[PDB]
């Protein structure tokens, strides 16, 4: 009913009393808090603050709580000017969600102290000196493990085996680390759904199941042997770029389906267009359409080994079209992935 | 003649009566609708609304209907503030056309009910459960058809033929689907000009004409056989990225002419510059200028099979220039295509 | 001395009389032109125009002539609002130079009429029907000429020669066209400095000098023969993308020097780093540092023919570094070239 | 206590006296300087200046010194309007640091004159004609030196050696130049920490140590011989793009660690996934996991020599995945490097 004139260094704003009456916990809400700024001479609440930012605040008061930072007032000034009018931590968290970078999560510390000290030791390498010692010994053990996996397959080589002893030491360290992390955890229920620990479990299961099978088929001699390579992803816990890549390959999971689907269409199109072109030629490298898949996938991605290439004046035309088509399809859903990685990289820094 | 002062929370706007008299169906147009906001004390129409957005509204009233959203007021607030002053659905559709994303099309439903129910069943997979069942069976039939086209050409293989029986089943399903879509259509005239149905017709004509020719030349044994591959594009009806790609390759049809023309110039330039360089050498792979086309098109697009490469200290210079020139020409009209795909992808989402 | 209050729909602007007295040919300059807008009631020049645009106009009046379009008011409104206050064609051309797209050039027409009619016939294909006929016959003659240059070098082939007769016809057409363009020109002095005509001269000189030499050395049998290929650039007069490419490769002539210099450094670095690595090996493909240039330039540009590749566990490391280095150097000065092409392409459209 | 109304051409700003009293050396600070603008009629300090820029100035006066250029007022106007109110060189340097391009460094000239003249002669080629003569002779000597390093290793060739005499002349010139730069320097302490002189020292040490060893092992016959190539980086002193590249490869040193780490993960993943796939095949090119590193690094970077490629229907699948994975990883940290180069290139121009 009563009009409140708010003189932001000359810029007058007029509002109804009810519009401020929405929030009785803000600076303009309580009559007593704002009464010091009242000037009897012109009956206007004199402020000397930033001008282009009070408009957003007033719209907040006039919209029930919505806050939109105008692009004119930079982030710092608008932060200072949302603090001054003391809209509250709720409004500030709302503005944080609107602008992005929602760093409102807090890592929960174990209930007791001893277990919490274990946690701060094994996790958060920067917490303590011994913590960073542990977190560097557990990256040297991983590098030793990778070297012993890659070096065990040499032709000169392939339980007195030194490589077996090194692998057993690596698994013992992995087990000890995982046991400390699971037992001394704040909650097993939250621990269970965590990729960085499912990886640590998957990188140790093959060794245990191998010992069980040997102590007591072709699947457990090739698939398990390959699964043993997942210890390369345990190098994500002690690294930062890898977590960014994992979050990128999780956010942009549809623009990888597009890349694979576009490749699958361009292979079935150009391989079938180059086989039917070489059909009469007796010198052709392509015996059938499913044979030219290996040519289309190394032409569209512009690798081009040269082991299989077209050999008629009609397969050369299709292989001129295939390179341009591969450039167009594999570079139409990659920039989306690169923009999502750029966002997931510059948010943290 | 009379000046109307409009106090947008202190920000006064003064306008002539004639300027509001243009539109007698808006909030400020009818005197009775706006009379509730009139304040006798200062003779100004008091509003408590968003300030930076009323300027665009006033310019609308002062320009005969033109609307331009100022970049200061975000889309949501400006939408709320074009609703409040009730400019009309016409102005709102105009603002939608100005900002982009013209989602004003409505799918026409068949006149009757039974035919409309058929339509909602075969089209719009999300409409009904059986609708999504049909729309997934018709993607499995397509995948079976592609597998039978790609697998019929194996050397071990090439009407008791199992592959013929599978292909006949696929064509019968395609025919049944197309017949349901054409008969139970809202309008055959609008149905005719639709790419996604011309594709469905082109992917079934070769089978019918083959049966006709066999039941009763070299063209119908190679060109038709190749045309049978167009069933890979029937996988666009049951997919979303493919429609985006088709619209991209339709919007940016000049920046593909540029890519093909730039390739055609760089081939005729560098192949003719590498043949004349290898002319005296007896070991050269290039016998003539039209022979070095197959080297220039696999060098400029940076595939490089190695089957044909230069062999003098003067063809090696031209093959050092060719790679850099191919990078420069094929990556000068591709970013336009990628920006048009980015627009056609982020409009829908 | 006297303050002029200018009420832009409530937004008052106050200025000195001297500030408007700078320009006695504008709307606010002449007292008689602006006197109709004077309102005796409040003594303020009432306007109902766009508000956010009059600030730029007032700054123009207060800065001696400088004009800067504020990013708030779109181009169309600001154009309308620079027309209304009738700042002049001079100010409008200044604003055109500030915003870009300086389309103020006008093609000069020949002094007389007959010669001007010839010009409108041979140039400006869209001017007349016969003009477009000529401009399409002169693109078919060019394509015939390219085909006869590329097809004369076939092994089966290489003055009763049909190819000679076709080439003579092409040169006769080129000569006739060039003669019409030079004679019936507005100015030979301006005609001389024009690339698109220097190209037309260079594509015809080799034929004349060949006839002179044959009618009456090794240089005139290879270099001139290669120079004959410049008729591919005569296809720029009858094309639009090619002119954009030529202007791109003229504007960004320093970011090609960077590409060539970066390649020249990475070749001299990695070829010298891979030769010294393979020195003891007897199976190496690299005999000397200037021999590994042909490997470094097909690795850094990621073509990779495979004709020359490293063969020790120390040349394989350098060839792992070479691919990543080539990606980093040849893709550090290419995006500048692509942005200059994007500007030179979207300016015209 | 007293309110100062500042009429920026109608736009009134009201401020406390204390807010201007912060800075007693600015235009509004001293009462005498601002008294000429005081108007007794309305008691407001009349200015006719740019309107959208005075808000930033007022916020400067109200924030203790902080300055943020609003994006509405272009750089030129805001520069003019920070000069007018004479905020000071300190504020102007602060605004320069805020906007970027901190060109506040000044090259220190030697204390005396003769030594300063030497400096202006050897450095700053544009200072003097003889200076540019020296700075071009020292780029021809470098090019001669590179040619003699690259040409000494030819098979036909490998102290009467002409190549030795040319190399000795080059080193003598390098020594003379370095001696002049170090002796006639403003400060040896600042001279020591400078990359462009450490390079000049490293490109001359190998020759001196070679003469010492020969005048009076395998390391000094290969590693030193390779180190002799660092004279290619002495071509950075007499070039501008190279300094930009060096600053790019210094600023973005983490997004190269990402490229190398992503390559190291994708090699250990796909090489181990293609070796285990080819294990039973007797025709495989991969004998062990550390052997397939040379395939993964020439597939992921899409070079693809063809010397080693997969040969089973299970290694071909992994080599279809490897090309797409290499495109995704090596093009996820390259655009950061390219944006840092774009910044370091367009700052100087
Ligand atoms: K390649
Ligand atoms: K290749
Ligand atoms: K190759
Ligand atoms: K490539």
């Amino acid at each position: 009913g009563e009009r409140v004139v708010i003189n932001i260094s000359g810029l007058r704003f007029e509002t109804q009393l009810k519009t401020l009456c929405q929030f009785p916990e803000t600076l303009l809400g309580d009559p007593k808090r704002r009464m010091r700024y009242f000037d009897p001479l012109r009956n206007e609440y004199f402020f000397d603050r930033n001008r282009p930012s009070f408009d957003a605040i007033l719209y907040y008061y006039q919209s029930g709580g919505r806050i939109r930072r105008p692009v004119n007032v930079p982030i710092d000034i608008f932060s200072e000017e949302i603090r001054f009018y003391q809209l509250g931590e709720e409004a500030m968290e709302k503005f944080r969600e609107d602008e992005g970078f929602l760093r409102e999560e807090e890592r929960p510390l174990p209930r007791r102290d001893f277990q919490r000290q274990v946690w701060l030791l094994f996790e958060y390498p920067e917490s303590s000196g011994p913590a960073r010692g542990i977190a560097i010994v557990s990256v040297l053990v991983i590098l030793i493990s990778i070297v012993i996996f890659c070096l065990e397959t040499l032709p000169e080589f392939r339980f007195s085996d030194p490589f077996f002893v090194v692998e057993t030491l690596c698994i013992i360290w992995f087990s000890f680390e995982l046991l400390v992390r699971f037992f001394a955890c704040p909650s097993k229920a939250t621990f269970s759904r965590n990729i960085m620990n499912l990886i640590d479990i998957v990188a140790i299961i093959p060794y245990f199941i191998t010992l069980g099978t040997e102590l007591a088929s072709l699947a457990i001699l090739r698939v398990i042997r390959l699964v043993r390579v997942f210890r390369i992803f345990k190098l994500s816990r002690h690294s930062k770029g890898l977590q960014i890549l994992g979050q990128t390959l999780k956010a942009s999971m549809r623009e990888l389906g597009l890349l694979i689907f576009f490749l699958f269409i361009g292979v079935i199109l150009f391989s079938s267009a180059v086989y039917f072109a070489e059909a009469d030629d007796p010198t052709s490298h392509f015996s059938s359409i499913p044979d030219a898949f290996w040519w289309a996938v190394v032409t569209m991605t512009t690798v081009g080994y040269g082991d299989m290439h077209p050999v008629t004046i009609g397969g050369k035309i299709v292989g001129s079209l295939c390179a341009i088509a591969g450039v167009l399809t594999i570079a139409l859903p990659v920039p989306v992935i690169v923009s999502n990685f750029n966002y997931f990289y510059h948010r943290e820094t």
